[PDB]
């Protein structure tokens, strides 16, 4: 046995399973299935652990899963990120979305800005609302921004264009794509292969 | 698509990830590649949520990772696993072994008891040594093994024969027949013939 091909097999095979998973998680994540992303996304971490240097291909799957997993979290109550990195879940999806149809992306990326402020407004929580906009946008459509946030103007019709729902059918729309694109690779390609000899 | 065949070809992928992470954890525990272990049994773990309902072969596969996960912490000096379930991580492989070559398996067993209270010995925790003892044994040879731990003769010649080592060489000899049995599986083959082509 060479230890050397047996660790340049096992690289092989992460990079198969790494985009098993990123096909899983677009699905869960299109499919509003929060438990099975939960559990696909902690299996994509732990599988990207068995990759010490990755293709360019192999990077952009790796940041799109961390991409879907701060949208999936953009509500979340849980403090634990933000203790860590000083930002909301969007923001750090808006730091992946900024490196990874430039249009579609455009239109991602203002959703993205607008939501950060917004579902901390829908939390209740206008501090963390301001500081965010600070962080962000730190111009009249920023002081109208910074007054709607002032008054808890939560439900203005400048939300309405920048909406919650909005976003992820943008969001939904790249996913479809990342979908496509990732559809016929090897593992998944071989395990429908299996299903469709038992029907 | 069909939510129904996506979600039975993600089961058949679980079922080739469980074995390819089980071959993987085997080669590093027989190679005494620790970190290497760490990071396939992080994986295996995760994996193994991807499966609801397990064959008979797939619950021997997870239980062989769950034993050489508790035989590789034998001499752990972290409480948290004992702080759960109040008793050390090599009576916990015991609990899993009793269940999973008849001579084998007995002296395998053997070895796991008589360690399971001298790595306490080993570490200077001769409490623990006595509390394990009092667990697994709760006889002359019981008598003689509890002078043993009273008196902290850990260098006593018991343990010559039942040996810290040779519970490793035994164990390790067990892990060589696993690996020949799965060193055929799907994904590693695969993957080996993916690499033996770019040579
Ligand atoms: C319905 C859209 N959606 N999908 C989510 C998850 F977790 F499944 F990815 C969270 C979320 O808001
Ligand atoms: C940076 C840690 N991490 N890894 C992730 C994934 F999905 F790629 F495994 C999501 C995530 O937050
Ligand atoms: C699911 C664990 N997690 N939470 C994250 C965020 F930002 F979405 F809250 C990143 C990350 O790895
Ligand atoms: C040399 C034998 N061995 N392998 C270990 C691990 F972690 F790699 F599985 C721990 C251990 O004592
Ligand atoms: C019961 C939790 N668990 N799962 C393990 C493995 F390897 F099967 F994933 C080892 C372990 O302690
Ligand atoms: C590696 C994490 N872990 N520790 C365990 C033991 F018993 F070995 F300490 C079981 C388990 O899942």
């Amino acid at each position: 046995e060479d230890a050397g091909l047996v660790a340049e097999a096992e690289a092989v095979a992460a990079g198969w399973m790494l985009d098993f998973l990123c096909l899983s998680l677009c699905r869960a994540f299109r499919d509003g299935r929060s438990e099975d992303f939960r559990r696909t996304r902690n299996s994509a971490e732990a599988i990207i652990h068995g990759l010490s240097s990755l293709t360019a291909c192999q990077l952009r799957t790796i940041y799109i899963c961390q991409f879907l997993t701060r949208i999936a979290a953009g509500k979340t109550l849980d403090a634990q990120f933000e203790n860590d990195e000083r930002i909301t879940p969007l923001e750090s999806a808006l730091m992946i979305w900024g490196s990874i149809h430039d249009k579609l992306h455009e239109e991602i990326q203002n959703l993205i800005k607008i939501q950060a402020i917004a579902v901390c407004m829908e939390n209740g929580n206008f501090k963390e609302a301001e500081e965010v906009f600070e962080r962000i946008f730190g111009m009249p459509f920023k002081s109208k921004l910074l007054m709607i946030i002032s008054q808890k103007d939560t439900f203005h019709s400048f939300f309405q264009h920048f909406s919650y729902n909005h976003m992820m059918e943008k969001i939904k729309s790249y996913v479809n794509y990342v979908l496509s694109e990732k559809s016929s690779t090897f593992l998944m390609k071989a395990a429908a292969k299996v299903v469709e000899s038992k029907r």
